[PDB]
């Protein structure tokens, strides 16, 4: 569980329905209905963005989860580490020459089903979204996880037609 | 305690004498004789170094303390946050364009005397060193704090003649 995260995003048109579904499934809960704030960073010339990378500081309340994240360049590469002082992290990145190129808020819920993660998000105005994923270190099993992920997705009655390819930041820059 | 750091470093000729003295002063132990490893980062062209900044990833064992630190550009400025995954941070700074420009290890003990910090270090091949420090948000009390740090150090029979002006990195560079 690390550097390689396969993730499928879906549009969810029915919350309680989706909820009822997981409601009828054996699962662990990381947290429900927290507010997640994300701060995306980059240099003045947008160097990270030109290289297919994203740098993010993230805080989830009231769970109190705070992360320093870097995604890319590889399609499935994602690294992170928990941090205790979000403000210090923000201040250090600016001192490092970085600037917030985007900030965002959303209500989020994350559940566990085996080693797979289920994320349910709600963007005020655009609707509910769902993410299914698993982070692994072995990259050979990255096409087979992508499948059990689809399998799991199928359990919630979500078809490829429900698949959402536009990413959070990747879109609602709109 | 965060905006302004006041810290005086001194060379310690007699390690045992320093500790026997601390035994006569009311104090607390954070940790004793731990190994501290520091990894200094910068871009290949030394952007940060040339601007008086230090970007550091630090690990202390067996305490298990892991930090992401940025000191400077101002001499009295130091910011940090604990991180849970040292290797992820290392890999993220790498992905962000930084490289290890210098690394080091030393033996360190940290004690508390009021809101004052006393750090006793051992840098093999260079000798022992002590740091007396304090952090405050009140810029009006700087002179007074520096005075109390001299007196404190005076208790350990350390004078301005024992004052070490070089930073950790500079002492190593000899």
């Amino acid at each position: 569980q690390g550097q390689f995260e396969v993730e499928l995003k879906y549009r969810v048109k029915n919350h309680d329905a989706f909820l009822n579904m997981v409601k009828q499934i054996e699962h662990e809960v990381m947290f429900e209905n927290n507010q997640e704030s994300d701060w995306f960073y980059d240099t003045p010339q947008r160097t990270l963005t030109q290289q297919g990378k994203s740098l993010v500081l993230r805080e989830i309340q009231p769970a109190g989860i705070k992360l320093w994240i870097v995604k890319g360049p590889e399609a499935d590469r994602c690294e992170a580490t928990n941090i205790t002082k979000l403000d210090s992290a923000q201040s250090m990145l600016e001192n490092m020459g970085y600037e917030v190129i985007q900030c965002s808020k959303k209500i989020r819920s994350i559940f566990f089903v085996g080693e797979f993660h289920i994320t349910l998000d709600f963007l005020d105005g655009f609707g509910h979204f769902a993410e299914f994923a698993i982070m692994t270190d072995d990259e050979t099993a990255l096409a087979r996880y992508r499948e059990r992920l689809v399998a799991l997705a199928q359990q919630f009655h979500l078809s490829e037609a429900d698949r959402e390819h536009r990413s959070y930041k990747e879109i609602l820059s709109a």
